[PDB]
């Protein structure tokens, strides 16, 4: 399989793609990214900065996608990404909300059937080049 930016990812798939992680929220439940490329995409939702809360460090309009992380990958992740972190997200499933918002899902994997993974990426890495390039456009 192959990387993908963020504009270019579709519902009901498995994809893999560099972002940078702008929030996190973790529960009793599952723990949440919010993770932008700084690409657009029509399913994304139009974050606005005339409402969204002042807490909000990441782009506005159709730029972050929401990820929910269950059972190995929330126990991993939540204590150790962070807000900031840039991220190497490999073969997780894209899936619509209720609302019709793109968003993708890292499910529960013992049976290692998918090979789905996410890590942090050092920020000097090259991969991130077009991340860090195109974050200057929208500042």
């Amino acid at each position: 399989d192959s990387f993908s930016l963020l504009s270019q990812i579709t519902p009901h798939q498995r994809c893999s793609f560099y972002a940078q992680v702008i929030k996190t929220w973790y529960s009793d439940k599952n723990f949440t990214l919010y993770v932008t490329d700084y690409t657009e995409n029509e399913l994304f939702f139009p974050m606005s900065p005339y409402t969204s809360s002042s807490r909000w460090r990441g782009p506005f309009g159709r730029f972050s996608i929401r990820c929910i992380l269950w059972d190995e990958h929330d126990f991993y992740c939540r204590n150790y990404i962070k807000e900031g972190d840039y991220v190497v997200m490999k073969n997780v499933r894209t899936k619509i909300d209720h609302l019709g918002y793109l968003e993708c899902i890292l499910h529960g994997d013992s049976a290692k059937r998918y090979n789905m993974s996410i890590e942090k990426v050092d920020s000097e890495e090259p991969e991130l080049n077009e991340i860090k390039s195109r974050k200057r456009l929208y500042v």
